[PDB]
């Protein structure tokens, strides 16, 4: 139950502020605004760190192929269990994958027309 503004405060990496500004605006404009920090169990998720760590591996598809969700959950202190790994993957898909597509591959969700 932490306010999303806490994500600006979880660290002061030079690139964090711009990333968060871009991310929250991206989410508000697509109709899925984020108001609270997502969590896995009782752990608030530092979305910026999670995004950066997944990017290091090469994105969602690469983490899936290399089966690195348990390593990520362990290294981010989310948990060492298979369930913590699956919960972390779920939160990445729900909160960050659409953004990954936009930022890493210039993907621009085809205008909702069809």
């Amino acid at each position: 139950g932490e306010k999303i503004t806490k994500v600006y405060e979880l660290g002061n990496e030079p690139e964090r502020k711009l990333w968060v500004d871009r991310y929250l605006t991206f989410m508000e404009e697509r109709g899925s605004p984020v108001s609270s920090l997502p969590a896995v169990g009782k752990k608030p998720l530092d979305l910026f760190r999670l995004y950066v760590c997944v990017k290091e591996i090469g994105g969602l598809a690469q983490v899936n192929k290399n089966k690195k969700w348990r390593e990520l959950a362990t290294n981010l202190n989310v948990g060492t269990s298979s369930s913590a790994a699956s919960s972390l993957k779920k939160q990445y898909i729900q909160y960050l994958f659409a953004f990954e597509c936009k930022i890493e591959r210039g993907e621009e969700p085809p205008p909702e027309v069809f």
